[PDB]
């Protein structure tokens, strides 16, 4: 998967880190996709750059939202993707990273849409083997 | 739906927060989605960082370029997405941006892709309504 | 289509211009879009905020990777898609972007889920034809 932390610049640069590692290791838990198959962009925001609400459920965020952007390939269950916003914000949450300030949705596509490297489509020849 | 409004540095703060405004009203209105359903991710870039051009249509657009990436649940029309387009470029005119300077793309998921904290998919739950 | 082209920010302003140019001229020469059918997105980086490693496929990137995210409509092949991942790949190798640091991904979505600008859906009103 590829995934996209839209997160603030008052974290950390260490913080930063941890918070993407506890992403994966989230994701390698639960998916159980290979160790290495670790794939993210971070990109720091002053907070007033990221709004996120609550959607009328009731309840206020601080400042220090991190927003989690999931692109992985279709197949997996709704209850293995339920795994998933749980796995990952319990992982976050001794790191500094509130339940409250955590946003994550997740994007689908298929194996032949993804290249690793040197322009091929490993999915698609099988030299990496599909989940 | 989460909103990835990118767009130039160029352009005020305030002017920025205030586009964010007039895209939001204009999905609450055209979407009928909660009021407090805002999730947006801005990023300003150097403008040279965005090249956006007319795929042959014939005008030109100025370097403020703003570009409105919306990720959101499948189910709405195809008339409902050009009420949706409409809406927005008509909110950002009064705000200064030209409609030669917008562009807007949907990219769709499921209700079962979303978790809004906590750990939790509420549209799956049924703490939070689906459309 | 649209491009999230995300970088790292040690490369130059006029290699993040040929990068771009590169991918463009690739998905014109593969997908025969319209010449002027460009919307890229350049998002440069520390490169301890980009991380990519090789899923076990058994190879080694340097710091300065590039992610290339491909916003595209259904309806290109399995094969047009391989052979986009390879005129990538070999158009930026002269621009001093390896092969190992080449990481594509694609999404995909619908005709009439793009604004061109002045709130319209042009593949809708057949201002535009769908590729």
């Amino acid at each position: 998967p590829l995934i996209r932390i839209d997160l603030t610049s008052d974290r950390s640069r260490e913080q930063r880190r941890a918070i993407a590692d506890a992403v994966h290791d989230a994701l390698v838990e639960v998916l159980a996709i290979p160790a290495r198959d670790r794939f993210q962009i971070l990109t720091a925001h002053d907070p007033s750059d990221i709004i996120a609400e609550d959607a009328g459920l009731g309840f206020q965020r601080s400042p220090s939202v991190v927003i989690i952007h999931v692109f992985t390939q279709a197949g997996r269950t709704i209850e293995t993707k339920q795994r998933v916003f749980a796995a990952i914000t319990e992982s976050l949450a001794p790191i500094g990273v509130a339940g409250s300030d955590v946003f994550i949705a997740i994007t689908e596509n298929a194996p032949h849409d993804w290249s690793f490297g040197f322009g091929s489509a490993q999915y698609v020849t099988g030299e990496l083997a599909i989940p």
